[PDB]
């Protein structure tokens, strides 16, 4: 039972008293306030509401919430007299606008005296709950006179003035649980989640979202579950996918494709202060930054890289691919336990050769990389993660298959990294046993990484394109043969970028690979051979990066645009983070180049936008999945709920 409640509140920053409804109502002192509002505008720090000390010299005692211009939700808990400012906040946890709409968001604030805790909710999620020493409810705070929506009255004057409407917004005198207010902040915005935080997958953490839409009208997503918080490396990380049969508006519930379980696939709680958010689970395979395509003939792939356990992509070795050549073969070297020198190899039916005798062993490989001697299976306990902001990873009694890509193997492949494919002959549903890519780089060269997103098959040549980078060149992995043999195009690049790519075809045999830099610029190679020469780079000139760069996506569109053949971009745009989403539209011209004619702005510029990917739905209008937060920042690791789905029609792209 409310307090008080309001509702359809507008405020152009001038605030409403509310202090007669309020004043007395909250004995204990501990509150609860859920507000469910849409911004006008989002400029600067704007409080939903303040519960104040107005007297001049009392500026420092009050309470509020607020919205800050990049969606972060915060609290501030403060008193002059005693000195004590407590703030407690998590970024992107709100949206602001959506298709020129301002987005309805509802929010929740709990200060609960027993345990000392002030709890942030946004749109479903419980954003951050922190327990602090200088605890501080609205008793605490001496001489509290002042009760105001949509501000904080500070020494006689409205401060933190809050620009929209107030649609409801509720006030109760008690700490309300936690499941309880969850529920009350579940609203449209939280629907937009694919993948939710301890869902079917078991994992609290994603990133790295692919679309990709099959040609039965299929529209199928795969991600990186990232269970160890969002680092990239070191972590425990599988792809799991899910897919709609109804043009976006239904997903079905998240599958494990690729995994591997030395770890299992459990919530783990990580830590998102200064003092813990570097902590990695060091000890797990993993597999890291999908790549889809469907062949002319229907069958799927998907492609990741592949990361042995304990394995750093910093430290490994590239120097050496993993593989040994045999009499023109090239096979799977393994060390075993004891051993300094690879002696080892997998050999025809995953029978592992000593080498130095060029005999079988009794010991063998199974299709998913497991170990048997004498056909059963070795096997090796698998690992928890505990935490007590100390972290302990432990062996914890379930027996798994011993696998070649653990730490705790009697054999081992080469500490580097790999890049494994599979494929699907009922669009998604199902898959076959992953195959390691051969060393296409050379024997003495590690494996290139993805680019994260899709692969295209181009029209002329049949040609699959993969797009993958080393650091310093571009590799493009192509298939000339439907899929059955594998190759690359090595491209040295202009600096050490990290080239995350995709291609688009303009016309027939000409086809253009768009990419991340080291340089703040889009860089973009033209081919007029499918892939087999590529051209100096170019730069976008209307795209402005940090010199880190972010991945982007960009898609061929089926439809016309202005009579027009079109390729559609998704990208932060902002020297300042990633942040500043933008889709672009780009009509092809008759002699290939291209007319950026359009662009829309996903949500307000300081807004966090990662990595992104993009899909014509069957309808023709777009998906796109993003990293809404900052996947940069030290200061935006390892959150929940964090990588929405939403929707645009041309008509709404034109728009900005």
């Amino acid at each position: 039972t409310p307090v008080l409640e309001k509702n359809n509140v507008t405020l152009t920053g001038g605030g409403e008293n509310v202090t007669k409804e309020l004043k007395d109502k909250f004995t204990s002192g501990d509150f609860t306030v859920v507000i469910k509002y849409n911004q006008s505008s989002e400029k600067g720090l704007q409080a939903l509401f303040g519960i104040s000390n107005s007297k001049p010299g009392q500026q420092n005692s009050y309470v509020d919430v607020f919205l800050r211009d990049n969606g972060e939700l915060g609290m501030e808990a403060r008193d002059t007299s005693s000195n004590k400012n407590n703030l407690v906040s998590r970024p992107a946890s709100v949206w602001g606008k959506y298709k020129q709409e301002a987005v309805t968001n509802t929010v929740a604030v709990v200060a609960d005296s027993v345990k000392k805790t002030y709890s942030l909710y946004a749109n479903g999620t419980k954003v951050v709950e922190k327990k602090v020493d200088n605890f501080l409810n609205i008793k605490d705070i001496k001489g509290i006179d002042y009760y105001m929506l949509g501000g904080v009255k500070r020494a006689g004057k409205t401060a933190f003035g809050f620009n929209g409407t107030l649609e409801n917004i509720k006030f109760f005198n008690s700490a309300l649980d936690e499941e309880t207010v969850k529920k009350m902040t579940t609203n449209a915005v939280t629907g937009h989640l694919i993948y939710t935080a301890n869902d079917t997958t078991g994992s609290n953490y994603f990133r790295i979202p692919v679309l990709y839409t099959f040609s039965n009208g299929r529209v199928f997503s795969s991600i990186d579950a990232r269970y160890g918080g969002t680092h990239d490396f070191l972590n425990k990380i599988n792809i799991a996918t899910s897919y709609s049969d109804d043009n976006g508006k239904t997903w079905t519930k998240p599958k494990l494709t690729l995994a591997f379980d030395d770890f299992a696939p459990v919530p783990l709680e990580w830590p998102r202060e200064v003092g813990g958010r570097d902590l990695q689970i060091s000890g797990g395979a993993t597999y890291i930054d999908s790549v889809i395509v469907e062949k002319k003939n229907k069958q799927v792939l998907m492609f990741a890289d592949v990361m042995p356990a304990g394995v750093s992509f910093r430290e490994a070795t590239r120097k050496d691919s993993g593989y040994k050549q045999i009499d023109g073969n090239y096979y799977l070297k393994l060390r075993k336990q004891g051993d300094t020198d690879y002696n080892y190899t997998i050999r025809e039916n995953g029978t592992v050769y000593d080498d130095r005798t060029n005999r079988p062993t009794e010991f063998s490989v199974d299709k998913n990389f497991g170990i048997k001697q004498n056909g059963n299976y070795l096997t090796v306990e698998q690992y928890s993660v505990s935490f007590e902001n100390k972290k302990t990873e432990y062996r914890n009694g379930t027996k798994v298959h011993m696998n070649i890509f653990y730490k705790d193997a009697l054999f081992k492949v080469v500490p580097t990294n790999y890049i494994a494919y599979i494929s699907s002959n009922d669009h998604g549903e199902s898959w076959s046993a992953p195959t390691l890519l051969p060393p296409i780089m050379g024997l003495n060269r590690n494996a290139p990484y993805l680019g994260p997103g899709r692969g295209i098959i181009e029209s002329s040549t049949g040609r699959i394109l993969i797009p993958s980078y080393t650091g310093k060149e571009s590799a493009f992995i192509y298939s000339d043969d439907n899929g059955a043999s594998w190759k690359v195009k090595v491209v040295p690049l202009p600096s050490s970028w990290s080239a995350e790519a995709q291609f688009v075809e303009l016309s027939p045999g000409v086809i253009q690979a768009y990419m991340r830099t080291n340089n703040g610029k889009i860089a973009y190679l033209t081919s007029k051979d499918a892939g087999t020469t590529w051209s100096a780079p170019e730069y976008l000139k209307f795209v402005s990066n940090p010199s880190y760069g972010t991945q982007l996506s960009i898609i061929n569109y089926s439809q016309l645009i202005d009579g027009k053949k079109a390729v559609i971009l998704s990208t932060p745009n902002s020297t300042n983070g990633r942040k500043h989403g933008q889709i672009w539209i780009g009509l092809i011209n008759d002699d290939n180049t291209i007319d950026w004619r359009y662009h829309h702005d996903v949500d307000y510029s300081n807004y966090g936008y990662s990595y992104s990917t993009l899909t014509e739905l069957p309808n023709h209008e777009i998906g796109l999945m993003f990293e809404k937060f900052d996947s940069w920042s030290r200061n935006e690791l390892h959150m929940k709920n964090v990588v929405p789905y939403i929707t645009f029609k041309i008509e709404d792209l034109k728009k900005n």
